[PDB]
């Protein structure tokens, strides 16, 4: 018989990568509010300290680790520490990422490769590191933060789009390969999200979006909790777009 | 600040079409459990009486109406009655449908047209009938029950696939056209669902599905509540597949 | 060993529905230039006479018939006449269609149903009528003229989008069901095509399109010949978009 | 006015990467037959010598170079040599690739990264190297060899699927970013192709495929020539699947 308790993350541990601020912080905050214990990593101590204070201010007793997501040995060690200090990771959110804006033919091979490493290879490293324990626990969730660039291209973001497209298929592959072990791997694909770090451009976004507003990180919270919960146990290899209708809409024409 | 209350349908009224048994009944039951008031229709009194008893047995005080979903005048009148006797419909689930299995070249034009009328035209009639009041209430949800046949074809189900493909685009169109009025129109696309009314075929389904089991109507409840709730307010024109990984998977090969 | 002759339609007969002017005329003209014999239908004698003169002026000896595509008995009789007077139809292009622009809630059920009948049901009627002879000939092609509205919605075009979405799935279904009989059924999905019957709107289209121009009916000719030919024999249930990059592009932002 | 000459590659130079045997060789052979001058690269002299002899036997005067596609400096130098010895590359086919079959959690980070480097990063390197000259010539084509794994996952092929998914989005990005410079970048996505280097598995493939046969490299020739030619000039950011209907079909059930 259905219960709203199917949405609850009580008793579960979630690792959200790069969750010191922004979208990762918002998803982790919502997870905590839904009942979860929060663990997170970032590239330096300063960012970790920032996230730790922000969690504390929100009433959340988070566990923060310095670790590069592209460092497999580092990640494996971090997961080992989390398991001994906190418990088994039930839910992984691959949120850590970078973006570069550079005309493709101007982009150096090193810079292209670096965006691929963090945005595509790293979610494989982290997923790889958490999956064995999820299988033994008898249930896992892996939520990959995708993008509208998992679907559509744009000048200057070639590396990013290639990575997010790859991450979309990595999601479908993990679902296919580990679905039988009761791992659900899905994507959240944010539309246009109004960040601190961001008019004709405003009119442009508003026109493209049926909802007729920018999204906010708060719009991602419900969808992210749904995918981390028992309420989505038969949702697998699926990219949940949270874009107020952008991907469905040809656009507001004159 | 996030709350699990975003998943609650307390204080809301949902119309689920054809919800006397099966998947419609399961979605309506879950909606009631999530807090909603349930209204539903079916083609004859007998089916309505069946649904009414089943709701009562589940502890749900449902409101049932005899109405053909392809009868616009009938539907408009029914919505008028629901508004006077129960209240404004906040949530519509276009669940009523038929399927026929007939080689396409053997299918009569009347039979093709009939599957189209019920499975595609009727959800437009019903959506049309509820949208004006949703706009005035300041929020609406329309959930269209799609299919894997919204994406993939099969021998014998030409009319059904054409209808479900159409319903997929009708969903994206309603999102595009009414998203600005705070209507979210989305799809639920069930995978293989074990019904009462249904081994090498068993092996076939199990192999195709990463989850390695048939779905059940219970698997649709969490996804359907999510789409009817405030937790998905920035999800629009989106087809949520609930298939245990089928659409993501090339298949279990020898 | 590969030959460019794989693109040739020499010795083949093509039926293009509604091919008296516009996109249908351009596809039929190209088919004739590629070697094909052209047959076509339209709703009245006047349109047929128009197409007949235009073909003659282009050096093409076309065969024109008055027939409503929603009239199955009429279509079956027309195919019977074409078979006795011209030969077996090797290639069908479902091009005939209508569009209406009407806010969905303002659209009458009759008008919705009429767009569905012509744009979705009729291509099933016509496909049904040609498939038996294609199977006996040992090869058939059916090209369905889809739209960007097979993928994306817009205000005022609800019925049209629902039909084109349906037509997309009808294409995939015919492929699935008749592919084994050596029928290839595919779609052509035109982007923005500059028609006679059509500035900030100009800037809008140009920005949305990587190619940075309106498409023209001439842009559809190569893709349509490819799909009607031996060069695409292993292409089946596929929607070939011809849009200069629109569907791939998030858009030219400020 | 349409001509079949729109399919001709006369007067054009094509670079097909890794085209010493297999699918690359078949596409290059067809390109030569369509009128093109053939250049190709492979990882060692032995493979190059093999391709060179096979071209000669087919009546084709190919130009072969030893170059690793992941070596940007090497690729840039090779393109410089091709330009001085042969001419400007009008058409690039990113065909070079590797596949590994390894359960994801068993896959080393080095091996994952290597499949990504060759199958995703390398097509960016090669595209980057040819685009400036294409722009100056006033027309370019880039055809990326994708896969059904650009769309669907499977056990053991996580890295490959992630790369091909990425390559799909890289294609759409190049289209978006360089479409205005009259570059058309598209994908060919082969279905199941019977290779030398390859029964219940036979029954499995035959059932999944509406065409009810394995594909062959010859099935890719027409689609590949179409995408390299003037006949597809308004086709951009598009993945042309050549799979006999697999992606359109739910499967042949018992
Ligand atoms: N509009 C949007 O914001 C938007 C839209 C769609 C999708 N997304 C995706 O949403 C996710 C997060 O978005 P956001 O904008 O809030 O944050 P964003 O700038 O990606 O940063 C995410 C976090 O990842 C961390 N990080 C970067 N590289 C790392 C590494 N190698 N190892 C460990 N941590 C690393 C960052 O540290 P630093 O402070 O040093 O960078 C940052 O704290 C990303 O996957 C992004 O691509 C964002
Ligand atoms: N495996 C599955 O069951 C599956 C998988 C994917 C999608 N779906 C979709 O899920 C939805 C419901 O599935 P289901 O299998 O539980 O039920 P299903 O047999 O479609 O029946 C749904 C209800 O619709 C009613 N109905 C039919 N025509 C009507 C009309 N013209 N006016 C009003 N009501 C009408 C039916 O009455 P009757 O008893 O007289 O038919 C029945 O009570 C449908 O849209 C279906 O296409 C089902
Ligand atoms: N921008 C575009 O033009 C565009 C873009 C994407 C897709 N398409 C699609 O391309 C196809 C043709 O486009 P178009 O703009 O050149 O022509 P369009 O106006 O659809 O007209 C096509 C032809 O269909 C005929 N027709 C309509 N209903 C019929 C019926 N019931 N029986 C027989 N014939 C009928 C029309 O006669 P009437 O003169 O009486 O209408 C006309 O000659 C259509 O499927 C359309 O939806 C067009
Ligand atoms: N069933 C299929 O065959 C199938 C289906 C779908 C897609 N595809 C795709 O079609 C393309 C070619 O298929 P295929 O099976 O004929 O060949 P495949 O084994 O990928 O080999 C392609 C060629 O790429 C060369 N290559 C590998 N790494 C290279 C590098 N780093 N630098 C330069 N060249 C390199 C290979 O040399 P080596 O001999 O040393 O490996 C080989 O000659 C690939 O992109 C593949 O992923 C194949
Ligand atoms: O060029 C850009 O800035 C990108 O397109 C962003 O606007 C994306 O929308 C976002 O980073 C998606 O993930
Ligand atoms: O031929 C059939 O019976 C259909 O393919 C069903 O099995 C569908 O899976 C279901 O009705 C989808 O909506
Ligand atoms: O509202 C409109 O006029 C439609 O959106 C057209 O512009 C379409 O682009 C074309 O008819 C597609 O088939
Ligand atoms: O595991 C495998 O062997 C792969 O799935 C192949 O069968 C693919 O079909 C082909 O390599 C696609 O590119
Ligand atoms: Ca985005
Ligand atoms: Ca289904
Ligand atoms: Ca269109
Ligand atoms: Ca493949």
């Amino acid at each position: 018989q259905f219960s709203l308790d199917q949405f609850s993350l009580k008793g579960k541990i979630a690792l959200v990568t790069g969750a010191s601020y922004g979208i990762g912080f918002a998803i982790a905050s919502a997870y905590a509010k839904a009942g979860a214990t929060i663990v997170f990593n970032d590239i330096n101590q300063e960012l970790v300290d920032r996230g730790m204070a922000a969690y504390k201010a929100a009433g959340i007793n988070a566990h923060g680790y310095v670790c590069d997501v592209t460092d497999e040995d580092g990640i494996q060690a971090m997961v080992a520490q989390i398991e001994s200090e906190v418990g088994i990771i039930d839910i992984l959110v691959n949120n850590a990422g970078i973006i570069r804006r550079v005309p493709m033919i101007e982009m150096t091979a090193a810079q292209f490769r670096q965006v691929i490493d963090i945005d595509l290879n790293a979610p494989f490293i982290v997923s790889k590191a958490v999956i064995p324990s999820m299988i033994k626990k008898g249930h896992g969730k892996i939520i990959n933060i995708c993008s509208m660039m998992s679907e559509l291209g744009r000048e200057t973001v070639s590396a990013y789009a290639a990575a997010k497209g790859g991450l979309k298929m990595l999601t479908k592959n993990i679902a296919s390969e580990y679905g039988e072990a009761n791992i659900q791997c899905n994507g959240i694909g944010p539309g246009y999200i109004a960040t601190p770090q961001t008019h004709p451009f405003d009119q442009f976004i508003i026109a493209k979006t049926p909802a007729a507003r920018w999204g906010e990180a708060e719009d991602l919270m419900g969808p992210a909790v749904f995918l981390a919960s028992d309420a989505s146990n038969f949702v697998n290899g699926h990219i949940l777009y949270v874009d107020g209708g952008i991907l469905a809409y040809i656009g507001k024409q004159p």
